[PDB]
């Protein structure tokens, strides 16, 4: 109701992975009903990253998910108020990111705010020495846990020479207006396709475009 047909978003993330200390900004906007969007990003702190910019995809945008078949929006829905999310990735070398995200609509502008810690990432691995190109396609399962919405997924990052490493994600998504009355879905999932469309500086400015879509099992039950 808030959110319309063609929404703006800002975005501060602060982070340190693996003891680099750096701060993005972004901007950008989408169509929340589309499941698309596109976000300009700047490395304002402790740039150039000595680390893959991959690795920070994902926690730069809820409310842009085309929900189909009438699939109840969890984020949508939270709206004024807006939402919270938790993350913990761990990529299968050893790297762990854990990232915590508010979402808030003031004055009519989608606004972000990112904290994040990345640890152990192995420093000859491909994130730390930047050799990687970007994420496949991927789906994420949600359904309603505790506190909201937990998501979980595997991502399988592109390597240079061919090759991934993946990682797993596990996500919980809170409404910040815990006493709203939801119409809380089922379990279901959210196919997801992240694209870097532009970079420059190394990586210093950052283009990236995602397209996210709401379904459930489209299979035959016998049950």
């Amino acid at each position: 109701e808030l959110i319309k047909e063609n929404m703006h978003m800002k975005l501060y993330m602060e982070g340190t992975v693996n003891n680099h200390h750096f701060k993005c900004t972004s901007e950008g906007e989408g169509k929340p009903y589309e499941g698309t969007q596109t976000m300009r990003i700047k490395v304002v702190e402790g740039g150039p990253l000595p680390f893959a910019f991959d690795i920070l995809a994902t926690s730069f945008s809820r409310t842009f998910i085309n929900h189909t078949q009438g699939i109840p929006d969890f984020w949508k829905q939270s709206f004024p108020e807006g939402f919270t999310w938790e993350r913990v990735t761990t990529y299968e070398d050893g790297g762990v990111l854990t990232a915590t995200q508010d979402t808030s609509l003031q004055d009519g502008c989608l606004i972000y705010n990112v904290k994040l810690r990345g640890v152990n990432f192995p420093s000859n691995g491909p994130v730390m020495q930047k050799k990687t190109l970007g994420w496949e396609a991927a789906t994420e399962m949600l359904y309603p846990a505790d506190g909201g919405l937990e998501g979980r997924g595997d991502m399988a990052l592109k390597l240079v020479g061919g090759g991934h490493l993946i990682c797993n994600l596990k996500t919980t998504y809170r409404s910040k207006n815990p006493a709203k009355n939801l119409k809380m879905p089922g379990v279901y999932f959210v196919d997801h396709r992240l694209e870097r469309i532009k970079e420059a500086d190394k990586e210093t400015y950052v283009e990236q475009h995602e397209v996210a879509v709401a379904r459930y099992c489209d299979l035959p039950s016998k049950l």
